[PDB]
């Protein structure tokens, strides 16, 4: 069921447009758990559990590369003790590792979360940096996927995806 470099460009775009074809999308803006941000419209909330976070973009990607076949589990660092399936490759990230458009960055190490931080690599960029769509990095769990460009700090692992 592999999808296209178009298909996931596109899909790349829509969720930073905030209109992306989901059923986790949140339309209008929400909140339920007060220890967190009032949840934007684009935001990915893939659980209903501590808002928007970056595991939920992840598992909401995942769900549309399969066709809702592979649901993830844990969190970010969690998601290379696991299969997404056939076609699916977990690359170390060393210093001559460069990341293609739609690949997920897996970080865990630096001074980040224990439980990792995760997003989509929609920039491959080079050496140095590349770019990242990602949700919480403010540790509010309350925007929608934001573009950063990150430089390989505490990334450690890349999933290489399948590309029809
Ligand atoms: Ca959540």
């Amino acid at each position: 069921m592999a999808k296209t470099q178009a298909e996931i460009n596109k899909r790349l775009d829509a969720y930073a447009k905030g209109t992306v074809d989901s059923p986790y999308r949140i339309k209008k803006a929400t909140s339920y758990d007060p220890s967190f941000g009032v949840m934007e419209a684009g935001a990915i909330d893939a659980d209903g559990y501590y808002h928007a976070q970056c595991q939920d973009l992840i598992t909401d990607y995942v769900l549309w590369l399969t066709d809702n076949k592979v649901r993830t589990w844990g969190n970010a660092k969690d998601q290379i003790k696991q299969s997404y399936g056939t076609g699916f490759k977990i690359h170390e990230n060393k210093p001559s590792t460069v990341p293609k458009k739609g690949w997920i960055a897996v970080f865990t190490s630096g001074s980040y979360q224990q439980w990792g931080h995760i997003g989509i690599v929609y920039d491959g960029g080079n050496t140095s940096t590349f770019t990242i769509l990602e949700q919480n990095w403010n540790g509010y769990a309350n925007k929608k996927p934001t573009k950063r460009v990150d430089n390989y700090y505490g990334l450690t692992h890349f999933i290489e995806i399948p590309v029809k």
